[PDB]
């Protein structure tokens, strides 16, 4: 009800789950063969350095997605239980200096909530604005921070290289701090050019939260990587220590393999079974007249469908009767929630079978 | 330098480490052969309902340490990353309707550090004041939340029931939230007794944040369980579901497993050996000159060691020339440093024989 997150809570224990985004479909036969190792792990991970085995986990995950520029200096990455405890650590450190940001508008809510709750104001900027035109002088002088989405959630479009570059620079130009959330990279190679690199050369204050989480079904075993620039100029080191000491080697390790799997093809597999899961949705949604899709290029893994004459939530209530649990839009667009009345979204990291049911129980609901 | 835990992050990679107070000593037969079934937890947690893994986690542990009332409607114990996530949830939550908060002095420091970095002023009540008389009527009116450590770190002192509901009742008529960390409540018996059942009883607005994580050498695989009172009237819930959907389900099942072990005699051969360890240190500096032990009925995992002539500071450079890390006690005294700069504290969960390398190291330092 109050959030995004307490929609999902409802569907946590039903076998028709596409509500959270989170990675729950099967195994694939070389990630099962890494959990089956799982206590060769756990004595690797009880008799190396933690640093060493954070070290090849940071190499494995951001070279698989082409960020070859990340500051490999320790600690430049700071590993978190997760990327919302990554964002609140960079909430709470952006509150220290900073009054206002400017916001990706829809995104996944808790990035705002989290901006919000730790007392900073919020400025949204449309993804036509963003993706577009320069943004306004007269935005960039009235905040502190610019943060992007992207890929963004729910909608999968991916800030290109030109307009990361002139972002950066605009950023630079202004002294404000650009703060990119990059948890969906893994899913569109469109969004695997090295961002670092851009950054790093426009010269901007920056920050990135990676996250390994949404892309393999780990059991929600993952980490949120902090990533920030050498001038930042916000207590996030400080803040982190008073969070965590670090997390478990043993996830660090499961990152390690798991990303190893991912560059030896898991993530090709990955993409394909995403685009198969896709096709299914908007193949069972086929002509449905009323329904559309509103992000047509989007390879994320989770999917927004739009409807004539009903609201998301009755849809979802609809669905809900059939134990079917999916997410209604309105809280992505947290700024003007009414954006989202007429849509739902699914979660695509789910086995074929059950997401098959589920869109055809979507499909006879979405036919009174 | 910052906080103790950037004094921690030195040790971090050192074979003597007796800096932080995580488990880390060797599993026991028990323990192994549940992490030998990893895979098979796995696939448990692949196919249940995590609500049903977490309320047996919940039921195991808490029924392990006596504490049988506690509020088992799902939805009432907030399974968190950790318990210092819990503890930024419980500041944020604090931080809207609360000024001040008086707490244990001294204590661990993040649990100031955090309060504080959420804008709360604190009032730092000595552990004497606390347990040894009701607190002033002044004091409670001009406080919205009391926190208590109990067993204390670092001192291990133990909140006795008589004082627990003494207080509660306090803090019901003054309208003020009262707030424990029972982190380490598993190593003493003391703490054994139904705290939920006196705080119900009481009927003041309480939180309770439980922590699994500094009992087993788990590799850092935990949860903090923040527990609210029905009327707690702030946040919790809200800001708890910013942050996150839920811990994994193999980590849960992972707490309900070493839970189980630790009833069956676990419990049992950790008292023993953590008593060993501590034996271990006070022989081996029983008879130095100067060197007292100010908590002689401590049964905690930390130990506190005093020394006339030297500052805890000075010892812990010297140690640091022989590669041994321990922790200065100054930042343990929140309010007043000097306090604690004639003490170490000295880390108890950890395999006996790098522990009497360290403490022999230790030893010699203090006798020349
Ligand atoms: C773009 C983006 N950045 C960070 C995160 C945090 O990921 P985390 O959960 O910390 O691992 C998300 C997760 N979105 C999930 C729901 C997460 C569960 N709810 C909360 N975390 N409050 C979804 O879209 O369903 C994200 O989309
Ligand atoms: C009483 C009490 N309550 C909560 C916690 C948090 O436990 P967590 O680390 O979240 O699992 C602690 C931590 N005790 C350890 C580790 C400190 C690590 N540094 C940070 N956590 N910032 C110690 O004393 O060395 C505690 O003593």
């Amino acid at each position: 009800k109050e959030n995004l997150t307490q929609w999902e809570y409802l569907a946590l224990n039903s076998e028709l789950n596409i509500a959270d985004g989170h990675a729950r479909q099967a195994l694939s036969p070389g990630q099962q063969k890494i959990v089956n190792e799982l206590p060769v792990l756990w004595a690797e991970s009880e008799q190396r350095p933690v640093q060493q085995i954070e070290s090849e986990a940071h190499q494995a995950y951001f070279t698989l997605l082409g960020q070859h520029g990340y500051p490999a200096e320790p600690g430049r990455v700071l590993s978190c239980y997760s990327s919302s405890v990554s964002m609140e650590i960079l909430a709470r450190s952006l509150s220290a200096s900073v009054d206002r940001v400017a916001l990706v508008h829809p995104t996944f809510d808790n990035i705002a909530d989290l901006l919000r709750g730790n007392g900073l104001d919020l400025v949204p900027v449309e993804e036509d604005a963003l993706h577009g035109a320069d943004l306004s002088a007269e935005l960039l002088s009235s905040v502190g921070c610019v943060f992007v989405t992207t890929p963004n959630n729910p909608t999968g479009r991916v800030l290109a290289e030109e307009r990361l570059r002139r972002l950066a620079e605009q950023c630079a130009e202004h002294g404000t701090v650009l703060a990119l959330d990059t948890s969906f990279r893994g899913f569109d190679a469109a969004a695997h050019y090295d961002h670092y690199a851009v950054l790093q050369e426009a010269g901007c204050r920056w920050v990135v939260i990676e996250d390994t989480g949404k892309l393999w079904p780990t059991l929600d075993l993952k980490a949120g990587l902090l990533v920030f620039s050498e001038d930042i100029g916000l207590p996030v080191e400080k803040i982190y220590s008073d969070i965590l000491l670090g997390v478990s080697p043993l996830i660090l390790a499961l990152i390690r393999e798991f990303s190893r799997d991912a560059a030896d093809g898991g993530l090709a597999d990955l993409h394909a079974f995403i685009l198969h899961n896709r096709s299914v949705v908007r193949r069972a949604l086929a002509g449905v007249e009323g329904v559309s899709f509103p992000d047509p290029e989007s390879r994320s893994s989770v999917e927004r469908v739009a409807f004539a004459g009903r609201t998301g939530t009755e849809v979802w209530e609809e669905l809900q009767r059939h134990h079917v649990f999916a997410l209604p839009c309105r809280q992505f667009h947290w700024a003007e929630p009414s954006d989202g009345d007429h849509m739902v979204r699914i979660a695509l990291s789910r086995s074929t079978e059950p997401l098959e049911k589920s869109v055809q129980v979507l499909r006879t609901v979405l036919e009174t």
